[PDB]
């Protein structure tokens, strides 16, 4: 509240300011003991990040399974099919129930549909790029072990049928800073955008093509979802205004989005498709 | 927003409702694959809770050290004393600086002072019980390994000088439910209050004593901080109103508080004393 810290921290920093040499000293050492804790808390975070990658491994198999179901590449074993009905009824998701258990292949626009129902990331998609997101085959995680910690998002596309770009995978990379938060956990530092190979300038969803004659073309940067693969410029000399406040919050959102896919979308993709996810959260 | 889920989840649960038998089925299995993930995610939480207890161990030593510094039981080694000054300047906490490094013993009302500057928990303290909190020697953590997971808060008091109660330690116990959240982590379930042995009915801060004659005394339950050691009644048949909404949020706060001590106060007690903590967070 800018004030609840100008007045509060004020008297506080004052009270302490007035304490005896004697007492003051004790705190000085307490402040030292704090930095010791800190050194431990760093190791903690390390074994945690590891422990996490450990289970990412145990999930991958499952997520790949669904990747294939959605692809239409693998079919549902009746056994699974039933359990789902049982589960779905249990969760009162009746819209999913189907009669006497045993058209299209797999489940169309799963990722497009799921992302629509996802907060912040639905406002980045445009009809223009929603067409391109038709070809999004799966989205995956990967923690950066070798080197500075961070994670990565892997958008595997239908290379063999994708009209806009020949790429097989587009990823996103986030790097936390070595320094830990006061809170005690990793802090966002830098983000890298796994470039895109649009076959056509026209097919380039991130840009606008209006051709004139003097049939030369004029290109114009559009606001697209695929701009996610071109994070905001590496930290600039803060100081200034719109050269900061502006290109600074574009980043804040970019970090926020990546965290949504990493924490909600990927772990519960089915539900984000059904919209069930949205609710399951308020509950 | 109650509506952004009545209209949203509505069309969503509808779209899905209209999908083909074919497609519907796929999701039914996806829904099955989800419950598999779930079984893994439980193990994850387990190795995590463990990993956490592992480091709690590595912290204990340090925290005990400060416990003693605050007690006045152990003195600050000049080496620590300096580092603190170095640290404090570095963090621009000048009020802590003291001149030529080498009255009262240790550092008085450390825990009382720290708790004051702590959100929600400062509103529970009353002049009445702030006197009793003068004797609070330390506050500690402990994860429940043997059995259902949860944690515990250990308030060690100055038994040898405490006027109000003879107890050596008052604790608080929180038990998470075996079932995990949709979010993926532990959920609050039940809270236990480590009883208090007030020497005097008068000294009983949690109650009010107004003696009349007919010199018999009349007792009246006051709103105290030490009520924290008598959590809200074990889950009652929800249904009703103030017998619910009322004694339900008294709980919500009680769980919230315990999480504040566990996550902020204990890990950064020095700062909560200086008030530095408050700020270090907005930053």
């Amino acid at each position: 509240i800018q004030d609840r810290l100008g007045s509060l921290v004020g008297q506080d920093s004052g009270y302490v300011g007035g304490l005896p040499k004697n007492v003051k000293e004790k705190l000085l050492s307490l402040k030292t003991l704090q930095s010791e804790l800190f050194e431990v808390e760093k190791e903690f975070q390390v074994e945690m990040f590891e422990l996490e990658n450990k289970f990412l491994q145990k999930y991958k198999p499952i997520w790949e399974q669904r990747s294939r179901i959605i692809s239409g590449q693998e079919q549902p074993k009746p056994e699974q099919i039933a359990k789902g009905q049982e589960i779905v009824e249990s969760l009162n998701e009746t819209e999913l129930l189907v009669d006497e258990e045993e058209q299209v292949k797999g489940i169309p626009s799963f990722w497009l549909t799921a992302l629509e129902n996802l907060p912040i990331v639905c406002d980045t998609i445009t009809d223009r790029d929603a067409e391109v997101l038709e070809y999004l085959q799966d989205i995956g995680l990967e923690y950066l072990t070798d080197g500075r910690p961070g994670f990565k998002l892997l958008f595997r596309f239908d290379s063999s049928a994708n009209p806009f770009f020949t790429n097989d995978i587009l990823c996103k990379t986030y790097f936390y800073q070595k320094e830990l938060g006061y809170s005690g956990d990793f802090i966002y530092d830098h983000a890298e955008g796994c470039e895109i190979s649009w076959k056509d300038n026209a097919h380039n969803v991130t840009v606008d093509l209006e051709m004139r004659k003097q049939t030369i073309e004029k290109i114009t940067p559009i606001e697209s979802f695929f701009n996610f693969f071109d994070p905001p410029k590496i930290q600039n000399e803060d100081q200034d205004e719109e050269l900061e406040e502006d290109l600074e919050e574009r980043l804040a959102l970019d970090y926020s989005i990546g965290e949504q896919l990493k924490d909600k979308l990927i772990p519960r993709a089915v539900d984000w498709f059904t919209g069930a996810a949205l609710e399951f959260e308020f509950e």
